[PDB]
């Protein structure tokens, strides 16, 4: 994902991305203090991205439905996942 951004062409996104992610996933889905989102966010073509609590309707704008899409795996959302570190270090 190298840096290199110029800007938008048009204002507005030619592509949008609306769907409703389950109020269980939805932690998951961002991760921790926002690590998906600021990830989502992290990607080129995405002009911006809204979300919605009041019904839990992650909305993505992109210039490009390639990038819309590639940020929306990121709050897309994600099975219970339970991996153990394999030995707690201490220090």
């Amino acid at each position: 994902g190298s840096s290199g951004s110029s800007g938008t062409k048009q204002l507005a996104a030619a592509f949008h991305e609306e769907f409703v992610v389950r109020e269980d996933l939805m932690g998951l889905a961002i991760g921790t203090h926002g690590s998906n989102i600021q990830q989502a966010r992290k990607v080129p073509g995405v002009t911006a991205i809204e979300l919605d609590e009041d019904t839990g309707t992650f909305r993505i704008y992109g210039e490009s439905a390639d990038a819309v899409k590639k940020a929306r795996g990121f709050l897309e959302f994600v099975e219970d996942f339970i991996q153990v570190p394999s030995g707690p270090s201490s220090g």
